[PDB]
């Protein structure tokens, strides 16, 4: 009943920074060639979405944010071959065009068609499918999931198992996959190893999940909020430390705890100081540190390159290093096959209309992931 | 005739920074338990030794520097089992104790007994074997090869082929192995890849050799001194670029030349800016950059962590990542079997007494490696 026609629906619009989201009616255009229009079913609140509100992350405003989600295809544009109406899907914030150098590389996932490096906030063709009170509204990472309906490019969507629990697997859209893959794929955590994880939110908990799956012997969680320790230990942490409890810098503490430094470290917060600290706490000759957290826009860190000269490996990744379109369906299948759990990450479930409350929860430290249901 | 007796010989003493070395008589004590006294045959002039003079590399003064060398064992102390008098040997600036956690790790090489991290300028026991004008003189990285005789700890010396040409294989003690290993072992350059090498001195040329051995398709040499291009090409560079020849930053140039960034980049100079430039020029999603150059003492670099977040891997290494005592004999055997060449690095030969002229040659940009003969 809506194919080919503009849909008027409810979405959460962010008109400017540091304001609450505005719940109102937007118009969503029909998909054009190689485009897919999706009816949202569930969406998670990730810290990345909050970064747009706080100014940590810069992307054109006004925008319909949201990128961790799942839904059902309402309609497809001409030339689409990978999904069909009625299919359960997950929008991919990192696309997989399959044609670029990165997509063709065995170890690359940061497809050149991404909207991250040089944020435009549109569709692949340079325009937007969203309007609110007569104004054009920007897209976010080619996803825009805080809406009852969205339109995405074909390369930014994956078809998933028809029997999937959308209220759970939306987390495969960002948080879980990012953390899990950062450990198992990017760091390539080894059996018997010692790991340190900075940040115990949804993404950090997922990193822990990965470290445990990889066979780590010790997994030290680090967070200034002690309230996040019980959940970390439930999912695999062997020890948790709060930097504020110590008189000395935490890198020193961790080095002592690990009898000379950890094998693998992970920055899952988004702070410059913690990125340097995490590098420092890994063993000087063979240690590996992975940056996951997003830094505040345009800001540079300062470090001594002797930390690397001795032998350390420092790397970062988007979406856990997973080639998005290939991996997402695979991950959903693994979850259906009980290979990992998602429930430990879900602390709150709210209706979409309560998005602001959901963000309040995140900002207060009370939640891990709030799932919004449409 | 000299066993168990103090040896009086000539050495090049550095009394203070930024002055010429003083060639004069020193007193070399006999080796203590697990110590080896070596009659030096040949030693190379590496930039790192110049860094001691310039204050770029901080180690206690007065000192007998020099660390890329080869000689013959004069005597051994009690308990030495790995070398015997008359053996040809190469001193190891990076030790291999074989007992620490790093030595036991499959990838690690920066043995915890090293004198680089917290320089003491002594033997393993905290004392010196050198006296000059009645004053104790410091050791350098446990080697001190700018002397007719030196004393080194057993874990800092390797026995090599009795037939080795010491005037050539002394380079396996530093320069060649560092560069070669940085490409083949640390970066693990792949067949068909595009590489960029910043710095075309002895070490950078060795990096090029390694890249070529590894099968790289393109090897782009970068240096502000064009006079260093011909030899770079000889050893394998496919292209050479002088950053001063351009209006753009060389990272932009290199990115354009490589159609999106290089596979592998190497910083083989020792500047904070080029370490960042080198990182920036490798592919944002799958690129790898290796720091080999030594940065000015206690200086911090500035960089945007988004360079890592996209997928880059940044790492550094000492001595090309080679476990020193295991690797050095092998490298010599390979050299003997013509697996790599050393002659392209040797531009000048001088007698030890002309150490200062050798340093002048390095500083003037005229030489690659000057080999000093005793
Ligand atoms: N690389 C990627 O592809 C992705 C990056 N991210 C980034 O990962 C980070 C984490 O995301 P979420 O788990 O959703 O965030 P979150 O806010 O739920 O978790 C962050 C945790 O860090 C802790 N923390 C804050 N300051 C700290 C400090 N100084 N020391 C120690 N702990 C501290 C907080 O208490 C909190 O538990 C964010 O920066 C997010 O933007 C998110 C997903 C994708
Ligand atoms: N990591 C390790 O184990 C080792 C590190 N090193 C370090 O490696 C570096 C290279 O050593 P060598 O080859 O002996 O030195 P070198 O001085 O012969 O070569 C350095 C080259 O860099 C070039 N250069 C200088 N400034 C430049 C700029 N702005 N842009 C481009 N090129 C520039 C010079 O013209 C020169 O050709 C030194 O810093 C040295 O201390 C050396 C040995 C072992
Ligand atoms: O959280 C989802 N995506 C993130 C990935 C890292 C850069 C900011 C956006
Ligand atoms: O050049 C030989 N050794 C170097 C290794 C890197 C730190 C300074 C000393
Ligand atoms: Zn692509
Ligand atoms: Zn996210
Ligand atoms: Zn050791
Ligand atoms: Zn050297």
């Amino acid at each position: 009943s809506t194919a080919g026609k503009v849909i008027k629906c409810k979405a959460a619009v962010l008109w400017e920074e540091k304001k609450p989201f505005s719940i109102e009616e937007v118009e969503v255009a029909p998909p054009k060639a190689h485009e897919v229009r999706i009816k949202m079913v569930a969406t998670g609140i990730c810290r990345s979405d909050d970064h747009v509100v706080s100014g940590t992350l810069v992307t054109p405003l006004p925008v319909i944010a949201g990128h961790e989600a799942a839904g059902i295809v309402e309609s497809i544009g001409e030339g689409v071959t990978t999904v069909r109406p009625g299919d359960k899907v997950i929008p991919l914030f990192t696309p997989q065009c399959g044609k670029c150098r990165v997509c063709k590389h065995p170890e690359g996932n940061f497809c050149l068609k991404n909207d991250l490096s040089m944020p435009r906030g549109t569709m692949q063709d340079g325009t937007s499918r969203f309007t609110c009170r007569g104004k054009p509204i920007h897209h976010f990472l080619g996803t825009s999931t805080f809406s009852q309906y969205t339109v995405v490019d074909e390369i930014s969507v994956a078809k998933i198992d028809a029997a999937s629990p959308l209220e759970k697997v939306c987390l495969i859209g960002c948080g879980f996959s990012t953390g899990y893959g950062s450990a198992v794929k990017v760091a390539k955590v080894t059996q018997g190893s010692t790991c340190a994880v900075f940040g115990l939110g949804g993404v950090g908990l997922s990193v822990i999940m990965g470290c445990k799956a990889a066979g780590a012997a010790r997994i030290i969680g680090v967070d200034i909020n002690k309230d996040k320790f019980a959940k970390a230990k439930e999912v695999g942490a062997t020890e948790c430390v709060n930097p504020q409890d110590y008189k000395k810098p935490i890198q020193e503490v961790l080095t002592e705890m690990s009898n000379g430094g950890v094998d693998f470290s992970f920055e899952v917060i988004g702070r410059l100081d913690t990125m340097v600290t995490a590098l420092s706490c890994c063993q000087e000759a063979y240690g590996v540190s992975v940056i996951v957290g997003v830094p505040p826009d345009s800001q540079n860190l300062s470090m001594n390159p002797m930390l690397l000269l001795s032998g350390r490996t420092w790397k970062g990744a988007i979406f856990g290093g997973f080639k998005s379109k290939d991996s997402v369906p695979k991950l959903v299948a693994d979850f259906m096959a009980k290979k990992f759990a998602l429930d430990p990450l879900i602390t709150h479930v709210l209706p979409f209309e309560k998005i602001n409350e959901g963000f309040d929860l995140l900002r207060s430290g009370e939640s891990i992931r709030t799932i919004l249901t449409f």
